[PDB]
RNA sequence: GCAAGAUCCUGGUAUGCUGGGGAGCCUGAAAAGGCUACCUAGCAAGACCCCUGGGGUCGCAUUCUUCACCCCCUCGGCGAGGGGUUC
DNA sequence: AGCTTGGTGTATA
DNA sequence: CCAGGATCTTG
DNA sequence: ATACACCAAGCT
């Protein structure tokens, strides 16, 4: 099913974006724009606050956990080192909060005569030395931190801090006898200082060092007369830690393919969109002739040669020796702009944007589409051209500095030939825009990996049986066993939970017996309880809240000509006390048990809904899913929304998050982020000089449309829409996820 | 070419949260409650394997999960990894 | 009652 | 927060 | 430090 036209490759490679175009050429002078699509990533970012990466949260997460195992290994093994010294370990419970440090500094002041006594105060202290033992350099040996200056300096100015605010010596100086002295004479004082957060003075300043606690140890084994081995050994088990290695980072020759990732994360999103996009075009109209491609500027802060430049030349070209492809020239930023420039192309003009600025041009990063008409640009460029427009550029920047207190073209044919063949290329974006062909799409994310939960554990509420309960606590019952049995007492015909949060459930019974599969709780009993009543789950013995939602369930029920319709909220903790993380699981079909988070705080309409048999589920929603209202738009805006609609119909909304049960967060599509946040910002700080649809447009962002799903889904017409790489709809029914229609969709299963 | 770095990766540290404790202080004194510290265990749910337990290794990346089709790579029909699926 | 919407808490250094 | 290993960039 | 989920006044 190929038919092989001729046609070119565009891709223009941004910070969060990429535009992509295949432009169909008939006699050097572009013919037709085959698909433009403008794909917005991430860049692989999972903490927006710190900019971090999916991959170093990930990485930093597994390093903790293999942190905590390397610790459990080494203090067993200490253990195991004093029980064969005889040495009593510091208990885990009923000892004094002072104990491992009166016994640091009684062994390191005088030397105990009794046997036991003594064994059980070295104990104490070696257990309690290996679990705050201080920082040390990871490639410094054992040895070598025995060979550092012993104590360190900045302990020693710690110290002389120290003896300068309480007038006091003590010799020798450990950080054990000043903390021990320290809790004995001024109780409640905290020991190390807080980065993160009245005027409780720390005792100490520095970051504790391994140097110290061994010059410590040292200085109890001087005072107390063990043997050298004994020490040698203690020093060996305390101050254990295994040296860095490179197990991962394992790093003419062949060019990488593009199946193969580039380990950084904005190229690897880049890399893959590009590589969909490349695969589709090459099934559908046959490989290209070129392939131009336009790095940004940016995508470093904090002809291109950067990192991303090399990779994407690399596997462009393997593809282009596989396939053949004549050239593959890579432009650096920002030529294409100017390419737009001299042809008279503007967005703002090519999308019917209203004015947001009073003064000055407006930038044309108001419509996510100019990544794909940048794409469609950048496929008439030749390097040439590119080289002929830079000049012109780098000539006129200085005659524009020069004349402030011009603009002059420079001449070329090769210019003068491009903009001859180019001349159609502005028809052909009306054209294509008119009929809304150009789209701009995210990528899903459909995977069921992640953040199961928060991670603050919450201590448990407790509530007992025979009390009166309302619906909150009926909805917080930590154990599904109590749960589903106060379901039955509440409900003994319903299999989920249909109760308001305020209303008074049951009255206080004082003989109520709670019966179970294998004990019997009775009226004095109490049920532990979750401590707010939103999505929580058990985890280590504690509550922890759920994390953000893996998607939502779409739910109809009701006449064909006027349907209801409720989303089921399901996160990842949902699906992991479901069991369904695991092989061959459908997480957006599986069925969700009554005690899972999703169905307790599901909406009372749609709990109802289900237990009568009329509801049933007719689709999923991810963050990220494109919701076309049709060409009628949307018909129940009200409030700040119709404002906004009045001056930007949009048509096309993504999906962002669930903020409630009943409400859907939808932000326009076409419409950009950090142009909007740059209004609010020159709305803060410059008043006057924004128009009336620019400040519209940035009281509307950061929340965007906070929208009753009610108010959402009955809409006859709407669609959700589900893009091929092409940035084409998906409306057969395959094996990849398709657009469908909530008012028409055939219920699963 | 000093190096400001960007991406991770490896090894650590100190807080913080929860469970169990409690040195001082404040209440209550019949009894147990709070604050400041400090001690101790854990810090994703879990999954696999080896000798009741224990110990080891993976578990928040690769944005269309699972299923279906097609292609590529490593080892010995056979799994594990990747990649693509046009409207 | 029910939709707008304003504010805020999240593990961190 | 710390030190330092590997790519790869820019100086 | 974000942005999403939850909470809790206001309009209608
Ligand atoms: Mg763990
Ligand atoms: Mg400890
Ligand atoms: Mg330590
Ligand atoms: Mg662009
Ligand atoms: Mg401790």
């Amino acid at each position: 099913g190929t038919v092989p036209v001729t046609w070119r490759l565009g891709v223009d490679v941004g910070e969060r974006s990429i535009g992509l175009a295949a432009v169909s050429y008939e006699e050097d002078k572009p013919k037709e724009i085959l698909a433009a699509v403008s794909w917005i990533h991430d860049g692989g970012v999972g903490d927006e606050r710190s900019g971090a990466s999916r991959l170093a949260l990930r990485g930093m997460a597994r390093r903790a956990r293999r942190l905590r195992r390397f610790r459990r290994a080494r203090l067993r093994d200490l253990d195991m080192l004093l029980s064969e010294l005889g040495w009593t370990p510091l208990p885990d419970k009923n000892v004094s909060p002072v104990d491992a440090w009166l016994a640091r500094k009684r062994l390191a002041e005088e030397y105990v005569v009794d046997e036991t006594e003594r064994r059980r105060l070295l104990g104490y202290a070696v257990s309690h030395m290996a679990r705050h033992r201080g920082w040390r350099n990871p490639w410094t040996t054992i040895k070598d931190l025995k060979n550092l200056p012993q104590p360190s300096d900045s302990w020693e100015r710690t110290r002389e801090s120290l003896e300068a605010r309480y007038s006091v010596s003590l010799e020798p100086g450990t950080v054990g006898q000043w903390a021990g002295y320290l809790l004995q004479r001024a109780p409640g004082i905290r020991l190390n200082p807080t980065q993160q957060s009245l005027s409780n003075a720390t005792a100490f300043e520095t970051r504790l060092r391994q140097e110290d606690v061994l010059w410590e140890l040292r200085c109890i084994a001087d005072v107390q007369g063990l043997p050298e081995d004994v020490v040698s050994n203690v020093i060996d088990a305390v101050f254990c830690q295994k040296r860095p290695s490179v197990p991962a980072e394992r790093i003419r020759p062949p060019l990488p393919a593009l199946h193969e990732a580039t380990g950084h994360p904005v190229v690897d999103r880049n890399l893959a969109i590009l590589r969909k996009f490349l695969s589709s075009a090459t099934m559908r109209w046959g490989p290209p002739q070129s392939i131009v491609v336009e790095l940004a500027r940016g995508a470093s802060e904090s002809e291109s040669t950067g990192y991303a430049a090399v990779a994407l030349r690399d596997r462009l070209l393997s593809y282009g020796e596989k396939n053949g492809v004549a050239q593959v020239a890579v432009f650096r930023g920002g030529v294409t702009a100017e390419a737009r420039r001299w042809l008279d192309i503007s967005i703002e003009r090519l999308f019917s944007r209203v004015a947001i600025f009073a003064q000055s041009t407006s930038t044309k990063r108001l419509d996510r589409r100019h990544h794909a008409v940048d794409a469609v640009v950048l496929t008439t460029l030749t390097p040439g051209v590119a080289k002929t427009l830079a000049d012109a550029r780098s000539r006129r920047v200085s005659a524009e500095f020069w004349r402030r207190p011009s603009t002059e073209e420079p001449q070329s044919p090769a210019y003068r030939q491009w903009k001859e063949s180019c001349s159609g290329l502005g028809d052909l974006l009306i054209s294509t825009a008119a009929r809304d062909s150009i789209a701009v799409a995210a990528p899903l994310r459909l995977r069921p990996t992640g953040a199961l939960h928060e991670e603050t554990l919450r201590a448990f509420s407790e509530h007992t049986v025979g009390a009166a309960w309302k619906g909150a606590e009926l909805r917080r019952i930590v154990e599904p066993e109590v749960y589903a049995a106060f379901l039955a007492l509440t409900d003994p015909g319903g299999r989920f939970l249909k109760v308001s949060p305020s209303e008074d459930v049951l009255p206080a019974d004082e003989n109520r017996h709670i019966v179970l599969s294998d004990r019997v709780l009775g009226p004095r009993d109490r049920v532990k309880l979750f401590p707010d009543d939103r999505g929580s789950i058990r985890v280590r013995g504690g509550a922890a809240y759920i994390a953000s939602f893996h998607h939502a369930r779409v739910f109809r029920w009701g006449s064909s000509h006027s349907p209801s319709f409720a989303l089921l909220r399901v996160s990842l903790a949902d699906l992991a006390v479901a069991g369904l993380l695991r092989d061959g699981v459908d997480v957006f079909t599986a069925e969700l048990p009554p005690w899972t988070p999703a169905w307790r705080y599901a909406s009372i309409a749609l709990v109802k809904a289900v237990e009568s048999g009329d509801a049933k589920q007719v689709g999923w929603l991810v963050p990220g899913d494109e919701l076309d209202f049709g060409p009628e738009g949307v018909t129940t805006a009200a409030g700040d929304l119709s404002m906004f609609l009045k001056y930007f119909p949009e048509r096309h909304w993504v999906v962002t998050g669930f903020e409630d049960d009943k409400r859907i967060n939808l932000k326009p599509a076409f419409l950009s982020a950090e142009q909007a946040e740059v209004l609010r910002t020159e709305r803060s700080d410059r008043p006057d000089t924004l128009t009336e649809a620019g400040e519209i447009l940035a009281q509307f962002f950061p929340r965007c449309w906070r929208a009753t799903v009610a108010k959402v889904l009955c809409h006859p017409g709407l669609t959700v829409i589900r893009r091929t790489a092409l940035g084409q709809p998906r409306w057969r029914r395959g094996h990849l996820p398709y657009s469908w229609r909530p008012w028409s969709a055939d219920p699963w299963s």
